[PDB]
């Protein structure tokens, strides 16, 4: 079946493709040859940019699947490593595959020591996302063979190096901002445990990994591992489409994730909640959000795709309660405020008409703060988890038969042709 | 004026927008609401991603304009700083505006000294593009904070050449040379890259003029992959310095800016004219992986106007430097002739692009192949920040977030490890 | 306010800083021969032992300059162990002269450190006041005037 597009008297048929799930799409790859026009879609929200087998999202139903598996099931049952294997390879690992996979990860968690010098280029008050962006970008220098696509196995190795090294770079970035000695990765700890250790171990006593926090971290990483064609993943695919070194591409993804409209929102959400401070102050805040020319937004609400509850936000809220309970905390003022803010927003026509609901960043900072993670590290934690999705998406993009460079068009609305004018006559 | 799209037994009208120049476009922003589908365009080649007043390209005619001015006129007459002012602001500067602009740039060419430590994080054999990407990304840490947009733009344009030169010096084990306020953009870059601690550096005017032209020729090129990456990362509200590192990452790819380094290696591997046939056969051997680097373009389906200027400039500079013959240039020109008369390339409308002749000129200026793409990045930083600024200042700017066609596994339940 | 008998207003209006330094340290205004010897000694001690550069790196870039001055001058005591316990009078003069000559260099480097600017060395052709301005404000991009 086809679709018909008619413009300026002329008509042409476009192929209609259907996926396993989700909306059908109209293939416009021959549109200019057929009708002499381009589509116009700033924001790309109505353009399917690629084929993918990694993640599926039904925005209207609030469904999220990774290689077919619902996010709730993975967050409840799986280890972060199983989900990393799944996103990267396509299937859950059997015991032998799992052991081989985790052995490969532990074999690449250590960083080349010269990298220490890079951290010294930063002021101690540097935002960790900047340290993460710059240092991952710098890491591309150590893997020059990756400036090349060529061999399949080499792409797997680049992906594994990035997934294994990002937690170490992130932890060292944190330690650097605190003036604390860098803590090395430990082979006897799993991905979640090891990150907590590298982040909080001190030189004066042995670190005791709290299983309550290890299980929370495991969940947090799974909930942020991948989310289809979001801005940062799209940046990774765009940069990677030129054949660029994957390490540099991940730095590009980190840059995009840092924006407050994307991953940076989790840091923004806790600051917003702290400023509201008390439930009595919610009305004043909601008024600013609803104020047409104020630009203030309800951080943690809204999504390009979800037009319903974000399944990750539901699990995130549930996890806040479970973790606080296990840590023996009877009350969390900020969690109480956030829940009340959600209810107020959800019963207000401004938000209902716009289909605005809590997204993954609304409840994440509350859990992270309870885990002892500082606000300055919320987006970096997101980046550590998301690196898995970024490299999985990059790998799929670059290995896909028929892969081409990503290079869009524009609608030129500038000055018409004019001749150069010498400086004296301007 | 509207266009009609019909699918499933349902039609809907879409607005048709017209630009100052170029093809009309069909506004599909309401397509999902109207018809329940998305368009499918991997590669984005048939999708206009934004409005822009910066640069216009007519690919079929081989036309390139910056704020309406033809690239040949700017390359012939303008100083690079005038072109930077033009791309950032929209008009050529008068004398007062120009003097104020160049003053601001010179006021920001110096780097925070702690930056020196970043370079030490690299092995001396690190590719300069890696040093550039990481170091510019790192710079975002030093600038955590409209006139602020202008200042960010000016800081990036003023600092990237210093970072680029220091990266080069680092790879050579040479002392870092500081920017000089008495030198213009092109002269200063040559000084920072080549001055030695054992004698005063004398800028060769022939090289300065060549550098000035090369910077102009690489300043901006509409929605190419790197600029698109900068715009996408920037659409989230991300720090512009980090967005430029993103652009540097994309530019490094051999299908993009990295092609200029790849061209000289290709030409060197061919060695002589008698070896062109074997190479062309590989390029036509569909499955070889081999491409004629420096040929082809997503938009141009005719000669790249920058390539014609690049070739003239190769000839002009070699003559001015007293070089009677350049075997490499002779080889490139013959390769161009052979490819252009072969049906494989004719049918696909493949022509030389900006990267085909640039390395040759750069090599003649004493710039090492390891620095070709970095020079591209230094010049393009102007386009990147101009595009970023236009994007972020535009009324109604939204995050860039595309869709996809899911073709993976249907929903299935998780099975525990013990049962796998 | 009198310094060795001289009213502050007269010194501020007519004396060079170096003349006042000599006055406070020795007791009398210097004649020309004494003035030349004194200032030659100061210029001969304005440069710091390069190992000192590392001390600045112990501070965060946002450190208050007084903290940098306090610690670095304290550290400077390590480079002059013979001063730990002085008996000879000529040695007290040399310690005094080294402190007067080096404090401006330490102060300017502290300032440059907080600004992320390259350290500027003292210049023998500049007097005490001019040299302090140069060390604090000269940039690597153009000659300082
Ligand atoms: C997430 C998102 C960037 C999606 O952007 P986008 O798909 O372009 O939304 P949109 O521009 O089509 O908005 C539609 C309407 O809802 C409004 N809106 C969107 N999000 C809003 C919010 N959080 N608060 C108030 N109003 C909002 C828009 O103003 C618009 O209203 P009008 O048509 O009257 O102008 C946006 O909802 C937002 O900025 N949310 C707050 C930031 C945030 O939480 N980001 C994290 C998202 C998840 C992640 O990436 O981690
Ligand atoms: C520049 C570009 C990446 C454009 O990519 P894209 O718009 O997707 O071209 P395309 O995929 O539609 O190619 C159309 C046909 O020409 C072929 N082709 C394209 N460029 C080719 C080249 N340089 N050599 C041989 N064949 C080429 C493609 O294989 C395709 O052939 P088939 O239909 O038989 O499969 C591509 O031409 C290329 O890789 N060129 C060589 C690399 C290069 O010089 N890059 C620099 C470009 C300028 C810059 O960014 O600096
Ligand atoms: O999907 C998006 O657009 C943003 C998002 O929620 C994520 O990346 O987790
Ligand atoms: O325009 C493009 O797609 C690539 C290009 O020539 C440039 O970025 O200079």
């Amino acid at each position: 079946s086809t679709a018909t597009i008619s413009v300026d008297g002329k008509s042409a048929e476009m192929p209609v493709l259907s996926g396993t799930l989700g909306p059908d799409v109209i293939d416009i790859r021959k549109l200019p040859a057929q009708l002499g026009v381009f589509t116009f879609d700033p924001g790309y929200g109505e353009t399917a940019a690629c084929n993918s087998k990694i993640t599926f999202i039904d925005g209207d139903k609030g469904v999220l699947l990774h290689r077919g598996y619902p996010i709730a099931q993975l967050a409840e049952n799986a280890s972060y490593e199983e989900v990393i294997y799944l996103l990267l390879n396509g299937e859950l690992p059997n015991k032998a595959q799992y052991d081989t996979f985790t052995n490969t990860l532990t074999n690449h968690t250590l960083l080349h020591e010269q990298i220490r010098n890079f951290f010294n280029g930063f002021r101690r008050d540097a935002h960790p996302m900047a340290i993460l962006c710059g240092t991952v970008g710098a890491l591309s220098a150590f893997y020059p063979d990756a400036n090349d696509i060529a061999i399949p196995a080499n792409r797997d190795l680049a992906a594994m190096r990035l997934i294994a090294k990002i937690p170490t770079i992130a932890a060292w970035a944190y330690k650097y901002t605190q003036g604390e000695a860098f803590i090395y990765p430990r082979n006897d700890l799993n991905y979640a445990e090891n990150f907590l250790s590298m982040m909080f171990a001190r030189m004066s006593e042995p670190y005791k990994v709290n299983p309550v926090l290890a299980r929370a971290m495991n969940r947090i990483l799974i909930l942020h591992a991948d989310h289809e064609q979001n801005a940062s993943t799209s940046t990774v695919r765009l940069a990677g489409s030129t054949g660029a070194n994957p390490f540099a591409c991940i730095a590009a993804g980190i840059a995009a994730l840092w924006g407050p409209a994307h991953g940076g929102a989790n840091e923004a959400v806790l600051k917003m909640l702290a400023r509201i401070g008390k439930k009595e102050n919610i009305p004043a805040f909601i008024a600013q959000v609803k104020d047409k020319n104020s630009g203030v937004k309800l951080m943690g609400f809204g999504h390009r795709v979800y037009k319903n509850f974000d399944p990750r936000a539901k699990i995130m809220q549930q996890t806040c309660h479970e973790v606080l309970t296990e840590l023996g905390i009877k009350d969390d003022p900020l969690l109480d405020l956030a829940v009340e803010l959600e209810k107020i927003a959800l019963s207000d026509d401004y938000f209902v008409q716009r289909k605005l609901y809590p997204n993954v960043d609304f409840y994440s900072g509350i859990i992270l703060k309870a885990m002892g993670i500082p606000t300055s590290m919320f987006t970096v934690l997101f980046a550590v988890a998301r690196t898995t999705g970024w490299v999985s998406q990059w790998k799929e993009m670059i290995e896909e038969p028929g892969q081409r460079i990503s290079r869009p068009r524009q609608l030129y609305i500038g000055a018409p042709q004019r001749d150069y004018v010498p400086l004296a006559k301007r």
